[PDB]
């Protein structure tokens, strides 16, 4: 089985007020320009490591590219040690050094020998978490990064998306942010009305006998917890897959089984994803 690798490009705040330059003076109070501080510390770091200006991105796996257009949010692992590498010229990616070695057996390296890693640096998740990023087919102009404290760095990139209308495991984890369960947004530092309330799940695919947000509905029905949430995860991975129907995004109209594959193409044509395989 392949790999869909998400590239969820770290927002460079300097570069759009570098560019943004090609009301409020009539007293109506509105948000200053937005900047978020984890971004310029992870540039300011890659700076003091030779990166030039390079577009950077952090790589999520995924199998389900048809839910793409419903992210959230994204999940890193808070204790999870990442690395920043050169895949090719002015492009760094940052992922589990596991997922960086085996996409050094497949020759996706800046030209390296085969296996050798470009090690620019080393990111903390410390470093990740809320970090804004802009999700390749969602709809949000930009998401943050998130706690996930069951993140596996021997699976995948470490990196996972979140798609909380039709995976319930996403949305459980975002409802327990949202209102602060046992104080896990302040244990994190999140600000929950700027990083989780603007970005609710998405009617994304429509499942006949269901609705739109099925892992919402099947999660809020049931009252929601592990057994319930794989029995839920079965009933939406299976029923999404076979009668699904796409209510959002480029393939509006078609069907899940019919445009999975098409979703793919679209992602590495828009240069969005890396496809890449392992054990």
């Amino acid at each position: 089985q392949e790999y869909i690798g998400i590239k969820l490009e770290l927002i460079n705040y300097t570069t759009l007020l570098e560019e943004q330059r090609e009301a409020e003076k009539l007293n109506i109070k509105l948000p200053r320009f937005y900047s978020n501080p984890k971004n310029k510390a992870i540039f300011d770091q890659l700076w003091e490591n030779q990166v030039d200006n390079a577009k950077v991105y952090l790589l999520a796996a995924t199998l389900r590219p048809e839910t793409m257009v419903g992210q959230t949010n994204c999940w890193v692992l808070p204790t999870g040690r990442y690395g920043a590498y050169y895949i090719n010229k002015d492009e760094v990616i940052i992922v589990s050094e596991h997922a960086a070695v085996n996409m050094a057996h497949q020759g996706l390296n800046n030209n390296k020998p085969f296996g050798e890693l470009d090690f620019i640096s080393e990111i903390s998740g410390s470093d990740l978490l809320l970090a804004t990023v802009r999700a390749p087919l969602s709809p949000y102009e930009q998401i943050f990064v998130l706690p996930l404290e069951t993140i596996k760095m021997d699976k995948g990139t470490g990196i996972v998306t979140s798609v909380p209308s039709d995976a319930p495991d996403d949305y459980a984890c975002y409802k327990d942010i949202l209102e602060n369960r046992n104080g896990i947004a302040e244990k994190y530092g999140v600000d929950v009305g700027l990083m989780l309330e603007p970005y609710s799940p998405l009617p994304i695919i429509e499942i006949p006998d269901i609705g739109t947000l099925s892992a919402v509905r099947l999660c809020e029905e049931s009252n929601v917890d592990r057994a319930k949430l794989t029995q839920i995860k079965e009933i939406c991975y299976t029923k999404g897959f076979y009668t699904g129907i796409m209510k959002m995004g480029p393939f509006a109209g078609q069907s899940v089984k019919d445009c999975k594959q098409s979703c793919r193409d679209l992602l590495v044509q828009n240069n969005q994803c890396i496809v890449y395989s392992e054990p």
